[PDB]
């Protein structure tokens, strides 16, 4: 009983001609937003419309050219589901009500309306004035115990070998899908990393120290983080901290998904080769999505300190399985609906691992078609270079999410990053 | 049992190699187009083919390199689909018949002949002569009596609010859908408009005359037109018709689907804000997409006359829902096979809704592929602005219609409208 | 049971930390590459893991930061698949094997190790040394007898008519979906061409020697070639026999995919208007692909000598049906799975009839997604035209394969044919 002022207007008997707050019941209007004009008629009749409306020889079946018939209900007696089905079969287009079988077959919108409001139509009609009525809808937003739950443990270091590639790869694919069933209020996605604490055997090891972070708490999940590159299992732990608390905090405020803008962009920003697995290089990303890194940097805590670390403690504890789903022990994982997924991490198989926990008709779009789009680069840019200027900008919304990319303008392929600098080239 | 010349010709026996016409049961024929080489054998016994070949120790069955068999038949005492069905088991390719259950299973072409030119292929046959054949077909158009009904209740207004663009832009994203089920033949779509008639109580009203066309007979559908943007109610009425009549017009001519087309540019090129709601400005449309404006024009009749318009009658007479479907009150509606819809209007979730209209294995390509695209640039470059001298156009046929847009060549982005002048930039 | 070496190896008890071989049984691993490390515990009791670990009251759940359980399981007394299962409801992560119903619910990994390495293990143990583990392996390869058998009956020529272009057509839109399928190891393609030998009596005649190579024996399906092209319908025969050739020799170095791009690459560049239906045309291509034109001209043989030609005998004998599926008769013939396919030659309503032959959560991506791309630039530049000193090149892939044509760089749209000469053009 979704509770709105501009639904219901009121199209004029000029005296009380308003915009009044109504409170309509989900069942009898359709997904799609709608607007739906009518004219109001009061039976002197059946007023609860708990009996049969035929049996008092009352319908309300219009000619054409005709405004449809908005019936004036009291409450009491009965549900209101009763009285909007019972009006519908006398031949209603909506009911105005004033102060568990065929619920599928009610198709006409039901609004529940003032005693006060109630009285004046009343009094309009008995003097003689056509009540007409205007009642606006939205396109239907889907109920949050609906959404899909899916989580996904996931590693963030990308020297790896295949095994690393091929997530930063799934990250990239699915983001685009990743958002759009996000923002569309279809999804629940929490991001997991996983770690393991340093056995009292090997404590001030020095493997351990090279490995865990708080004073060996939190540790880097594989024990081969090649140090060779320069960067020991320890960097890794913090780097996924870091990557857990760009989603708290981004969660916090309303827009988890930005996640996958952070942990892709960090993929292609901050490369281990290139000794960019660096603060400094994260924190650069934090400033393009426009990330609270106070919050962040708070999240993340003293990764020196003999203390524990809430998210990584959280995490290690998110890894046991509760109730029917295992302990997640493999990686990456994918969980959806409790229920951990085995099959191909590819875009196509995961989307329809998921569409199936959808009610038909209620499946998003991003279910029945490729032909989408992120919404990002509507905000800020997407955080990536642009030239006010000139109009031009590395902003660029994909089927896969949002991309930074040098413009090529006027035949010309701008050359840089996309996200800090990009110019032009030669001939 | 459709009739093509072209399909049944006469590899030689010379004296009578020719191309015949022939009737082809729409049984044990494919789906796709193809041709069929053969070669004729006319049994001693069992002629009437109603008995079973292998009675007569008769069979077809080919060695390799050997041109698959024509058995000729001669009609009686069975259905053709018998002796289909008789010669098929012997092993037989195909059947030339001369002068309630197993029927799914006949898949080999059949056709009827002359006697005339059955006697000919028998007497030379009899001479010793090699009859051999060559049997083409085009792939499977659609029964008509197969294809959905789809329709739509819209408004061409765009100066709303939320609920006129999301209207546009989903006539904007199906139009691709749209014209390619339609032009393919599997869908016949109607648009509608919904008007209401003056009462008499506000007969000459100041209200009335602003909202109404034809002395009151036809008004607008909300009354909120804004009156602001300089347009009343009466002048949504008119382009409302405008449009009705667009679809009468271009469906008497074979072409319902140019529709998509006059209401897509309409939107683009007659902006309410720009004060483009003129009808100089959709002439202007009735020009580009070569719509015979005499017809459109008279159609539309005098909207200031004491009389009625038969198409704007009709459409508040279509709006009564009889049958099975309610009237429809909201707008939008769309109606699938007599059947409100009532899920989102999304192209994803709307074809899905028609899709299931279809047979298994008589679905059209777009309910099974993103991968399509208008043929609408082949005619008249789709009624966008060319320069036939320069090969340039700004023409482009895409998955969701045909787009006038100004084209980049050598790099440089064209600036212009794209139906009526483009022209090179700056640097 | 796949066997590797990398896929298990033994983080540090340092004494015996190594990279040992194993034996994985497919159960317990899911369908996406990942990574297990654990450490290793060895029951006391009920070490076959035959009886049930509950009644022993050992149990195997973890506290959270903790590895998880690899059990050692000695074998005998039972299956692995059982022991496998028991561990895995007492709380394991994953079994260690030493020297018909529930078996879907196992999904924890199985490995089979040596004797002298589970010993190593045990002693390690018993001193009391963590044998920790780690356990990789790759996305599942689907099984060989699991992949789907598909085979086209089609014609290499192009001046048909409609019936030649349409086939040409497919052929191009499906090349993309044709070389994923198969790269990816899910389907078996054959293509296959259709030819009638030369009957006695027309031995030696003005037609058959313009219709048949080797003396008869193979002819031209159609008896029309238009030779008024230029081209009689035996050189037909020979083209198509050079592309059946092409496809064994491609199909016997493990590349059979590469025959979609001779095909196609064929109808582009060797066209019989402009006179290019020649050998010197064709072997243009066979250098581009890099086929072998000593094996493909030894298979085409000497189309002049009074022999058979064993591609062109078994083309004959694979027309006739064996089994259940009938004698090919139609040009074209799409046959999946031994069944001849009667529908629609689209690539959407032919990737419905092959992606039924999958058994679900086991089929490819290319059934669930349009969102796809060929591999084939990355060898040889797909046989395009490149620059090496520019970086510029014509290939191009596409969901609808490989593609050469000119590139435009900075702006300038080069002018050529894509595979041997691109070039700047004019103002
Ligand atoms: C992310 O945000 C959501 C909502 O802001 C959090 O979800 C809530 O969690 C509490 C504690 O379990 C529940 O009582 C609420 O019902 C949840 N609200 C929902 C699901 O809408 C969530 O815990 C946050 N943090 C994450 C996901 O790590
Ligand atoms: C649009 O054109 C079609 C065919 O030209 C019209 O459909 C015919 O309508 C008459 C009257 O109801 C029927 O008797 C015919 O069987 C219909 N033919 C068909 C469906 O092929 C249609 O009425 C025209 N006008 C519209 C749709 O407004
Ligand atoms: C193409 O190559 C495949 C494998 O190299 C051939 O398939 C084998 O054919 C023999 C003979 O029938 C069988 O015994 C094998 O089991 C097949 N191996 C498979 C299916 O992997 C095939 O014959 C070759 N030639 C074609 C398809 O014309």
């Amino acid at each position: 009983f979704v509770v709105e002022k501009n639904n219901l207007k009121v199209t004029s008997p000029d005296s009380i001609k308003g915009i009044y707050e109504c409170a309509i019941g989900n069942f009898g209007v359709p997904q799609y937003g709608g607007t739906l004009v009518g004219t109001v008629v009061y039976p002197k009749s059946n007023q609860k419309a708990c009996k049969s409306y035929s049996d008092f020889d009352i319908s309300f079946k219009s000619k054409p050219g005709r405004l449809p018939t908005f019936v004036l209900i009291d409450r009491g007696d009965c549900y209101f589901t009763l009285k909007a089905w019972i009006a519908q079969q006398a031949g209603a287009a909506a009911i105005l009500v004033a102060d568990a079988d065929y619920l599928q077959n009610i198709t006409i919108p039901s609004a529940l309306i003032t005693k006060t409001l109630g009285d004046s139509i009343k009094s309009a009609l008995s003097g003689g004035d056509m009540v007409n009525m205007k009642l606006d809808w939205t396109e239907s937003v889907p109920h949050p115990d609906e959404r899909v739950e899916y989580e996904l443990w996931t590693n963030s270091n990308d020297e790896c070998g295949k095994k690393c590639d091929t997530q930063i790869e799934f990250l990239k694919n699915f983001k685009g899908a990743a958002q759009i069933l996000e923002k569309g209020g279809h999804t629940q996605f929490t991001p997991h990393y996983i770690t393991w604490y340093c056995p009292e055997a090997f404590t001030l090891s020095k493997q351990c120290k090279s490995q865990c972070i708080n004073h060996g708490r939190y540790c880097a999940p594989d024990p081969e983080q090649d140090f060779t590159k320069g960067y020991d299992g320890k960097d890794v732990v913090v780097q996924n901290l870091r990557q857990a608390c760009v989603y708290r905090v981004m969660n916090d405020t309303g827009k988890p998904w930005v996640w996958w803008d952070y942990v892709t962009d960090f993929a292609i920003r901050c490369p281990m080769k290139e000794k960019k697995y660096t603060k400094e290089c994260a924190d650069g990303i934090i400033k393009s999505l426009g990330i609270d890194l106070k919050k962040v940097d708070k999240c993340i805590g003293d990764p020196e300190a003999d203390v524990e670390n809430p998210v990584l403690k959280a995490e290690q504890e998110s890894q046991i399985g509760k109730g029917s789903r295992g302990d997640v022990t493999i990686l990456p994982t994918l969980v959806v609906n409790n229920r951990q997924y085995r099959g191909k991490l590819e875009k196509g198989a995961v989307l329809k691992a998921m569409c199936s926990g959808f009610q038909e008709s209620t499946e998003p779009a991003i279910c029945l078609t490729e032909d989408l789009e992120t919404n990002e680069c509507l905000e800020n840019n997407g955080g990536c270079w642009q030239d006010k200027a000139a109009n031009i900008t590395a902003c660029r919304d994909t089927f896969r999410g949002r991309l930074c990319e040098c413009p090529t303008v006027q035949g010309v392929k701008f050359v840089g990053d996309g996200y800090t600098h990009c110019k032009a080239s030669g001939a």
